[PDB]
């Protein structure tokens, strides 16, 4: 018996355990397949792994002593340093004693008679808990490219999510499939280290500089002496990235001023900065969106000197979503040892024991093939668990057509289950999202113990309500006209929404007593 069981020991799971155990005095147990805390920051160890959020905001806000103690080494934070940070959080707050590592959860069945959850590990260990906290993260199963003969490769073959230790690059011909956020980071990091690099690009994306620089002691003092206001700005923002979120229409200024504003963001760095600190309608107005695209296209044409390589790197879609961010990606393609293959025009048709074969018949001989090919959608981590709620319906069947939920934290037909960083949540910096959701869930659980209620479930109508406001907001935005579900109202408005619920006797939830 526990009051609550937590699945996950990343950002979301660690704060779930701290809040429920230490601030609400509940008996809690957390589970993770990993051998150590960190979640994705433990698993994902590929070359160039780096946060999109600046270091001073990609962390917890609730421990004011930790904020003053925190190492702020560079403007953005690398994977080993995030892992060290989360390890420090677990050390200080004595969290590992209530985490069972090396333990996967195979099934969670709701007991409508007892109003609690039956949780079974992959090693046939069974536990009971009133509440189930799922902190599964945004990444589901790794997506490997389905290419004929991929199993015949005799060289080194790795998905970026399973990057091994001790990988050496010198003297090797290396290929990378994928030019998303992960592919851009890997390509930029290893191009100077390999004998030759082939990039297999199916769809070119826009990328802006991240501007990762060392932080002076004065830089760090400016942050730490003003940390209270910094976090106040995060909670009062849409994105939680510390940006000066613009309301200025793109076309409302001259072409000269518009170039100056984009260049200012380009120099300071950041993908969210480029869309949302420059102007306020780049994700809404088609003409504004094209203006943002053309600036980056001009940058690509200026950086990469071979015009034909520049064209291959230039995105073709009419409208643009999130720009990537990089630490020198486009410059990579000026190198003598880098080849760019347009795999939309020249698809990969086969790979053999020593090569990747394109449709033109060319054998690209490789010692190592890196698959930066992404993951399944976020609900896949839930579908991967045998979660059964009321009447025995499984989350696999309940979400056969995609995820739907109430406020991004409760699922109809699944009582006493609360998701942290689950689907249908806000589009913002994730640590502020996770802190908001954990505090909201913990307040609801505390409200449950105070009023002797032992079953909490969101109604079907509340779920469809939440789906409606998400679809309404999303359809005002170009994110539907371009390249599984998000609330796009921002962190501030998201916090207003869930506050209205908790302030009105948890409107939309069923609360059973006993
Ligand atoms: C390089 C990189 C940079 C990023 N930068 C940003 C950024 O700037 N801003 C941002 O908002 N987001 C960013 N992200 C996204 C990132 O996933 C989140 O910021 C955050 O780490 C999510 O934490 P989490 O605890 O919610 O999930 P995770 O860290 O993914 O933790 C999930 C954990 O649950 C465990 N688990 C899952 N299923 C089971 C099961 N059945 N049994 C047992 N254990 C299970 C997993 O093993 C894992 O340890 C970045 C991601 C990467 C990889
Ligand atoms: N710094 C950060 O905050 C980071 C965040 N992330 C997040 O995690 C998620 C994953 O990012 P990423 O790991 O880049 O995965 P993505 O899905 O974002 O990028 C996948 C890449 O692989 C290519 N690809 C996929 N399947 C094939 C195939 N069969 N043949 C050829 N090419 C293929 C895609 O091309 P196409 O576009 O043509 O499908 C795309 O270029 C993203 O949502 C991102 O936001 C990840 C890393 C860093």
């Amino acid at each position: 018996d526990f009051d609550a069981i937590i699945i996950g020991a990343g950002f979301g799971g660690l704060y779930s355990l701290k809040k429920l155990r230490d601030d609400f005095n509940l008996k809690v147990r957390a589970f993770d397949r990993a051998t150590e805390v960190g979640g994705t920051w433990f698993w994902n160890q590929y070359p160039g792994a780096l946060s999109d959020s600046e270091t001073h905001l990609y962390c917890y806000s609730w421990d004011k002593e930790l904020l003053q103690e925190m190492e702020i080494k560079r403007k953005y934070i690398s994977q080993p340093d995030v892992l060290a940070y989360l390890k420090r959080v677990a050390d200080k707050h004595d969290l590992r004693k209530d985490i069972q590592f090396e333990t996967g959860i195979r099934s969670a069945y709701f007991d409508e008679e007892n109003s609690f959850w039956n949780v079974t590990t992959e090693n046939d260990e069974k536990f009971t808990a009133r509440f189930l906290i799922t902190a599964l993260g945004p990444l589901a199963a790794p997506n490997l490219p389905k290419i004929k003969g991929i199993e015949t490769f005799k060289g080194e073959l790795h998905h970026t999510s399973r990057w091994p230790k001790d990988v050496t690059f010198s003297g090797k011909r290396v290929g990378v499939i994928g030019t998303g956020s992960t592919g851009v980071q890997v390509i930029t990091a290893i191009a100077s280290q390999v004998k030759h690099l082939t990039v297999f690009q199916r769809s070119a994306q826009y990328s802006v500089p991240i501007g990762n620089v060392v932080m002076s002691e004065t830089d760090v003092a400016k942050i730490k002496e003003n940390y209270d206001q910094i976090w106040e700005n995060v909670w009062n923002s849409a994105l939680g990235y510390g940006l000066n979120e613009s309301t200025l229409p793109t076309m409302s200024v001259s072409a000269e001023e518009r170039d100056k504003i984009f260049e200012k963001a380009w120099q300071e760095g950041g993908g969210f900065r480029f869309m949302f600190e420059t102007f306020g309608d780049i994700a809404v107005d088609e003409t504004a969106n094209i203006e943002a695209q053309n600036f980056i296209k001009k940058k690509i044409s200026e950086i990469v000197k071979d015009p034909f390589v520049a064209k291959k790197l230039t995105p073709t879609d009419l409208y643009a979503c999130r720009p990537l961010c990089d630490s020198g990606y486009y410059e990579i393609f000026n190198r003598d040892n880098v080849s760019l293959e347009d795999v939309k025009a020249n698809p990969i048709v086969e790979i053999k024991e020593d090569c990747v074969v394109t449709a033109d018949g060319v054998e690209h001989k490789l010692d190592m093939l890196i698959c930066a090919t992404g993951f399944d959608a976020v609900d896949g981590s839930y579908k991967r668990i045998d979660i059964r709620g009321k009447d025995g319906i499984s989350i696999k069947d309940h979400w056969k057509d995609g995820p739907n939920s109430y406020l991004g934290m409760m699922v109809s037909n699944f009582p006493n289950m609360f998701m942290v960083f689950g689907p249908n949540g806000p589009l913002a910096n994730s640590p502020p999202i996770i802190e908001t959701q954990v505090r909201w869930i913990a307040d609801l659980i505390g409200y449950a113990e105070d009023h002797q209620i032992n079953q909490i479930e969101a109604t079907k109508d509340a779920v469809d309500n939440w789906t409606n406001t998400c679809s309404d907001i999303a359809n005002k935005t170009l994110f539907a006209k371009a390249k599984v579900y998000l609330y796009m109202g921002g962190l501030k408005e998201y916090r207003n929404q869930i506050s209205e619920v908790s302030n009105n006797n948890y409107k939309g939830c069923l609360l059973k007593q006993s």
